[PDB]
């Protein structure tokens, strides 16, 4: 039987590291890539925040949980609901938690973690706040510490539920903005409570791709070393390959679900929006190396004919064909890394993708 | 090798039949379900009037054809245009076709025919006037007399491309809105002439089940027997079903795929509006007895949840289902006509539908 949460590192290069996560419901390969659930994948996410409202946590739980509901066996992350509130609810913020409204909800550390329960993910993120970006020392430095009280009450919640605490992991989530002094406050608060894995938060909040790596360049060295390292929104295959070279495991980002709707696809050799004319008659596929179905089958000529014409089929492969160019993605990463060719890979990438 | 077209009877009960039409690129079991081509099937359909317009019947060409174009090396049936272009489109009607416009363009049974060609059709419809319902009895005359110099006009221009005459088929259509003289003199014009299947045109138009059925009651028999007989836009499963026990041997409808984009699920116990909040906890597949992929894995309640959520992923679950379940329909019709239990599968089918 597999462990409730192990971590093992394989091999490293640089501050790049590839290993897996053992779980009860299946090992997760890293660097990871968690794809929504609603959109081959070790790892999925549900949608707290969406859950929360409809059907409402309750009822997934009668239903069976998300597992069941959604006929996945394997992994599933939650976020903790309070970024996704902040980001699409009035709002009104305490030290208790947030009030947001056609009926009016809270969410609290307590709460957003028996939601989480009620849901039944295996990885399980603390209740935190994202400060907003830019923010003022002084500000930072208060939503940092509200957060890390609310991490020790998330650390409390998640102990006190049995099923949770044997069968889940919980994550702890670092802030403290764009100040070095405060990323490591929290990186020591979150240490001295313990958690099973680490995400980096309060980035990918519009300060830019330079900033972020600047941050993130002290940032991860001030989590444990022998846990994961979750960079919450990110994102770009660019950012992500950059990301890997300072030290973060697992990612998530709305980019390939998002794009696949709005007729972008990833390739090589950069995105491309299927829609323009210049592919009407391009009979090469979405990208000269995908091994993905999409790939194999059919042109950019045929899914421009698709998606111009308002046909769903067209918006469904290029969905396939964005999340297996992101699995791809990280298995070229964690073979690159496993082989010590990682740096050069990372060269190669972005020389191509640029180009 | 196949021949280029040839259509077998294995069984009959009553009027109903069941059997093969074999062409180069496959086997069409019959009845048959045409699905459209963008949604096993044996055969999808091409739309004519769309590829005319984007991106043109030649460019479609240059692109190596249809089969090349879609990914489906099987056969394809596309209909002559004019019925889309009254329906879709200005329009100026005459002895020599229909023009129409931001491009104007003309369609007359030679270019018809042509576009049928460039787009590399199995099966090729004439070009046919929809006479509109209801109609005088003198204008659905003077409607089907046009139709019937435009069937010869199509015959005429098929047989002209050595390509086309030797690889595909073309089929006829029988006009005379609800007249049994005039679909009497419809039906000996097309026989004159020759064709290698026969489809029921001018129904499907507004006039309802009961006078459909009646329409085909004296129609069908007026065609030749050993040939197809094409039931064109036909329809509803009840309206297949009865159809069927009329003597027709092929259908097309926008259901199934206008049905899972908005909603709608086919199941032996008659459709179901999955948006309706009934649907919100019931674990049940879509269809109890169903055997598509979606009803072994997920239930009502989730695929629910996906549409109400807006998620593609929601109306390609209802869209595969839809697909999968009239498939099935026609599969079991084929069978119990095989096994003289036809009869009694379409009472058995009624009163199941109807509860
Ligand atoms: C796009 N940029 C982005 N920056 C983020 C920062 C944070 C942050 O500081 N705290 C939390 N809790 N979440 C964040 C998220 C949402 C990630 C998520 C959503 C849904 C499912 C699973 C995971 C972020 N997303
Ligand atoms: C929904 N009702 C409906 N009644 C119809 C009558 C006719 C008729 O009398 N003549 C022709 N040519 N087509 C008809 C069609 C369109 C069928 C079609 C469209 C697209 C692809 C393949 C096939 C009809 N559809
Ligand atoms: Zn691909
Ligand atoms: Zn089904």
């Amino acid at each position: 039987d597999r462990p409730r949460f192990s971590f093992s590192i394989a091999a490293r290069e640089g501050k790049a590291r590839t290993g897996t996560i053992e779980m009860k419901r299946g090992v997760i390969r890293t660097p990871a890539f968690m794809p929504v659930g609603t959109a081959g994948a070790d790892i999925i996410l549900g949608n707290t925040y969406h859950l929360m409202l409809r059907p409402g946590a309750e009822r997934i739980a009668k239903l069976g949980g998300l597992h069941s509901f959604m006929g996945w066996d394997r992994p599933i992350l939650t976020d903790s609901g309070g970024y996704q509130v902040m980001s699409l609810s009035l709002t009104k913020q305490s030290e208790e938690g947030v009030t947001f409204k056609g009926s009016r909800h809270m969410l609290s550390p307590e709460r957003s973690i028996e939601i989480q329960h009620l849901l039944g993910s295996d990885i399980v993120m603390a209740f935190d706040e994202c400060t907003p970006y830019p923010a003022t020392p002084s500000r930072a430095a208060s939503s940092m510490e509200r957060s890390m009280r609310w991490a020790k009450r998330s650390r409390d919640a998640f102990d006190s539920r049995k099923e949770q605490a044997e069968n889940a992991a919980l994550f702890g989530i670092q802030q403290g903005s764009v100040f070095e002094n405060l990323r490591q406050q929290s990186a020591d608060a979150l240490a001295e409570i313990g958690f099973d894995g680490y995400a980096v938060g309060g980035l990918a909040v519009g300060e830019g791709q330079d900033e972020m790596f600047r941050v993130l360049d002290f940032s991860v060295p001030m989590l444990p070393d022998d846990k994961p390292h979750y960079l919450m929104g990110v994102g770009k295959p660019d950012d992500i390959v950059g990301a890997v070279e300072r030290g973060i495991d697992m990612f998530d980002c709305v980019l390939p679900t998002r794009s696949g709707r709005n007729g972008q696809a990833f390739t090589w050799d950069g995105p491309i929006n299927i829609r323009n004319a210049r592919f009407s008659e391009d009979l090469k596929p979405l990208d000269s190396e995908c091994h993905c179905a999409v790939c194999q089958k059919w042109s950019r000529a045929y899914i421009h004919h698709l998606i111009r014409a308002g046909e769903i089929l067209g918006a469904m492969l290029m969905t396939e064909h964005n999340i297996a160019f992101y699995q791809q993605l990280m298995q070229k990463i964690r073979d690159s890394i496993s082989e010590g060719r990682f740096s050069q890979f990372a060269q190669d990438f972005r020389a191509r993708y640029f180009a």
